């Protein structure tokens, strides 16, 4: 007969979630999401008709300590109270000892989540940045060594001669009204002074036309500064408190781990207080959120690959995967279901429903910029406050000036 | 005597619309149009009377929710209440199960309508756009404050006064010269005004480039993305909703349609709430008008370009057609008349009677069309009144200086 | 006794490499690599004693055409020639049916290989290249011509020669000093030189803005497209010929898949000439590099990003996976042999020494770290290399003064 087999989940998005008409509708009809799908699709393949039910308490788990009392998901299946698993449930070693798996069907790793850094203004000194500080060095040193040259060649007393009124300072002031594009007064006059100033023009031109080119996309940046990028800091300062979820692999991971770093990082986990840890992945990205950037949470990328999707995308991956691991189908032990649910799995697989389904319940599903903002539409206008940093030093040379003024007035009346 | 003819046809704009006289009018004379045109034209070749009528309920018609019944106009038909029918009429596969058509008289296709995003209109003086307010405003007081330091610090005691020529006016005129960068004829020459200046010509500089940048940035292009044609967009995104007119082809359309595109239109319209559907062609136009854009509506191409070309020419026809069909004369599929209607159809597509008729009732109108294909050229000239607020700013400070110079004058004489 | 495994596997680099002593070692010792590592770390977790060998054809193998006999390793296997394999063999629902998988050991996807599409550098006098070669030469000739006709025009019979100042070498400065646009000392003040001044004015503002105009018109972007990847530029057009390997799992995946891009892929692979295929993956890198770039490969990805760490790093992956699939290891069907070999893949697995294996066979090897991606930072400054041409140019031209000032003052000394 046609038994309908016991099949067991969790409601956890967007893999399963309760419709918004669940106090009208009945049946399966009640519960979507990607392992609906897919259980339907392996149902299908199989021929059997299906009944869903929802785990009792909520639970992955494993195995408890010195009482060996197996609970959660693996409880049920160990137990015999349902057929047939089909969840976001991570092959483990510890796992696979009492519970069979097919082949993957996802691949996945461990991933981190802090309170994204809202962009920042340009600083006040931004007029500066299209070149480089080498250039800026080698600027001043070509004006120290024209402005001198230009003095020695001039003015050197020849067999008094005071015709060339080229002194050091008003060489000095050549050389700067010249590279500033503005007139002068006085010309070299004489045919080495007149090359060491078409020299000096020529580096001018060429140094000016190739400043002014790019003002405009440097004077507005958008986007700078972020807390970290390879997470590995996580480990060395104690700023950002951080946890994983309970009763999941990831803190049996953490636990089981001898890489100096994760181990440290566990051993920081297991006697930091308050609790780091949360019982749900909703409460850990709620609490995320609230703590002003102060927490960091590790979840698997499945996760949070959705979570920056739906809005208000405050929260954003860093880092890249730690490792790799796989969900699976999971079934009792010498059950007749494993080896059908396999070739399934593999033949859904070999046909790309996996992807089509991945598409459906993440892809169409994204509100957020992230998903297109590549226009980049010029930005209207100039706002003072990216200029404000040229008024003040006009100012405060404005302020220098009268005190040299009157410290040289008070020095020569006297 | 003969049966005379039981014609039958819908209200719909510019095909069959109301004479303004109706009121008044009398006989068949209370309706005119394309349709009534070309019924007259196959009456005249076929030599019969005819008879006008309106259909009851004013809908195309569809075979209807499995109970196998038609209704509409093509029950009309089918259960023997009219003779023929003279409308846009679509070809589809299940109408000719029970009907006979004609020849095709016109083509067309599915097409997308949406509110037009305004036209551009420069200011007398958008020169001044590319910096902020502020920037103009803070730089006169730049000005100020450089020239009356540089007069507070050049007339100071040298010790000799007749020294230095930096008087008031001409610290005024030699800052406004060096802001230009136009050039002077004179330079401070004690170290504190030497400073002065250098500072006012560094800030020069980056100001004169950035508005130089600035300028050049805006004349690159100025476009608005728009939703790309075919409407895929539709597709990806939930921001404007759409829908269909109900009991129409288009609708059955979507429906059946198992391109993955159409059908995820069709599933999100189906699925959608509340109700986007309307009754009428008029009611989907305003829908489209008054939703401030959010709603998009799925009409055919023929109907989409009245809408368009002629007053009041407010909204926007967006991608191209995404289908191909065409109208028929039909006819119920018990009768003889199916054969002269078809040589009449195609003796007046011969002699180009339907071009003449076409360029009667959408295009004769043309007021809005002039010019209005634009281009996408990325290299036009600038015109003449992108230039203007600039020579009257000259004319007036010439006139304003040819006045001053008159008082002057007169206060030079009487003094 | 623990009976002797008769283990199998493949020459492949760098998974299985033959040692440089092979001519003189003896035993198992004369093959090393990733697999010979992997197969020590199952052997000292199972203790029995294994034999190497390799396989006889040097394929991975298949189901022939439709004769039903497997040839290759999956035939050596099923038939009884071996008793377990240890190489990259992919996990495929076809080989399913015969033969049993352990989990995956690694992941990989498909991928598209093609000649990197050299490089440029810029030379030390670059800032010369954004106007010309023959406008630079021909520029010269223009300032010799403007200088000498002011000069003869200038000096010139005043009927008081001794009147106006624009001798030779003052010509020859204000021409100069005119083509900087950075002022001058003195303008001509006769109506013969004031039309040659004006002239000259209006050559250098139209030269020298399109000098910066053009400048700038580099510096906004410098990139080049590349052939599309996913596949795009290779299903639209036959301009690049391509071939999987054969025997192989992407050759089954390309005759099977019935997406249409895919599949039109298969059509052009199935019907151009001559063949394409080739029989080791050296074949398929030596195509690839020898073809001048109208040749592409497609190979597992975690082949590719081998070929792109080994010398001299001149290929380029393009796009990212087009599937994933996995590896394991595969035995009899129904021996019991492998229920401890999928707990050993399993706690290596996550006892994390398949990274360390990974890292000391890819990475820890990477001298061909070339690093040369870059960034698309449309956003860079310039660097200081980018400049240095003009500060030669400078301090010459200081060295060239400061010794033409001696040899006039000894001449002024000793004439
Ligand atoms: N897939 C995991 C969820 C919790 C975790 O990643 O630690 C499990 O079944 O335990
Ligand atoms: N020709 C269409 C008119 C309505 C529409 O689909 O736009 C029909 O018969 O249904
Ligand atoms: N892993 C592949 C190697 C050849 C290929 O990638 O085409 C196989 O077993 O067929």
């Amino acid at each position: 007969e046609q038994k309908t087999v016991v099949v067991t989940t969790i409601l956890e998005s967007p893999y399963v979630m309760m419709k918004k008409n669940h106090e009208m509708l009945e049946g399966n009809e009640r519960y979507e999401g990607y392992c609906v799908d897919l259980a339907a699709e392996i149902a299908k393949h199989c021929g059997f008709k299906y009944k869903l039910t929802i785990v009792g308490d909520g639970k992955y788990g494993a195995r408890d300590a010195d009482t060996k009392i197996w609970n959660g998901m693996v409880g049920e299946l160990v137990y015999g109270k349902a057929d047939i698993a089909i969840a976001p449930l991570t092959i483990t070693l510890v796992r696979e000892e009492v519970i069979d798996f097919s082949k993957p069907f996802m691949s996945l790793g461990i991933s981190i989540m802090i309170k994204k850094p809202q962009k920042s203004k340009p600083g006040v000194f931004s007029f500066l940045d299209p070149l480089a500080y080498e250039i800026w060095m080698c600027i001043v040193f070509a004006y120290i060594g024209v402005s001198v040259v230009l003095f020695l060649v001039s003015r050197f007393s020849p067999y008094s001669e005071s015709t060339n009124e080229f002194g050091i300072f008003n060489s000095l002031w050549f050389s700067l009204g010249a590279f500033m594009q503005q007139g002068c007064d006085i010309s070299p006059r004489s045919l080495s002074g007149r090359i060491v100033g078409g020299v000096w023009w020529f580096f001018t031109l060429i140094i000016i036309s190739s400043y002014t080119a790019n003002l405009a996309a440097f004077l507005t940046v958008e986007r700078m500064v972020s807390p970290i990028e390879s997470a590995e800091d996580l480990s060395k300062q104690t700023e950002i408190a951080y946890g994983t979820l309970d009763s999941g692999s990831t803190k049996e991971f953490f636990r089981r781990s001898k890489i100096a770093v994760f181990d440290k990082m566990w051993t920081y986990m297991r006697s930091a207080e308050p609790s780091v840890f949360v019982r749900t992945t909703a409460e850990g990205v709620a609490r995320v959120r609230k703590s002003k950037g102060k927490y960091a949470y590790l979840l698997e990328s499945t996760m949070n690959e959705y979570i920056e999707q739906r809005k208000p995308c405050d929260t954003m991956k860093v880092g890249g995967n730690l490792d790799s691991k796989g969900y699976g189908i999971a079934t009792p032990k010498g059950s007749s279901l494993g080896t059908p649910v396999n070739l399934a799995v593999l033949k859904l697989s070999e046909q790309g429903v996996l992807d089509k389904l991945k598409n459906k319940w993440w892809y169409d599903k994204g509100e957020c910029g992230a998903k297109d903002s590549g226009s980049k539409e010029k930005t209207s206008a100039l706002s003072l406050s990216n200029v404000a940093g040229v008024f003040y030093i006009l100012v405060g040379g404005l302020g220098l000036a009268m005190l040299v003024a009157l410290i040289e007035f008070c020095y020569k009346s006297r």
